[PDB]
C-alpha cells in the first residue's frame, strides 16, 4: 500500500515530545515538520491548540505566504475512522 495508510489515535495523540508536529485537518493526519521550523511561532500552528471546530473552509492565509501546497506534501496518512469522532454501532441490528 502506498495510498494514505490507517494511522491511530494513540500514534498521532502522542506526539508531546520528540519534533515533527502531527496536527490533523478533517480526517487526515499531518506531519508538518517542514512547517513547525518555518514559522517560529509555536511549531504546531494548524488550527489545534485552542480548538475552534476545525480549520474552518481550510487553512486561512492570515500569518501566511507560500499557501498553496503546504497542505499536500505535508501530510502522512489519514486516521482510523473507528477512533475519529465516530463510536456509534450502525447497521449490525437489522
Amino acid at each position: 500500500d502506498k495510498d494514505v495508510k490507517y494511522y491511530t489515535l494513540e500514534e498521532i495523540q502522542k506526539h508531546k515530545d520528540s519534533k515533527s508536529t502531527w496536527v490533523i485537518l478533517h480526517h487526515k493526519v499531518y506531519d508538518l515538520t517542514k512547517f513547525l521550523e518555518e514559522h517560529p511561532g509555536g511549531e504546531e500552528v494548524l488550527r489545534e491548540q485552542a480548538g475552534g471546530d476545525a480549520t474552518e473552509n481550510f487553512e486561512d492565509v492570515g500569518h501566511s505566504t507560500d499557501a498553496r501546497e503546504l497542505s499536500k506534501t505535508y501530510i502522512i496518512g489519514e486516521l482510523h475512522p473507528d477512533d475519529r469522532s465516530k463510536i456509534a454501532k450502525p447497521s449490525e441490528t437489522l
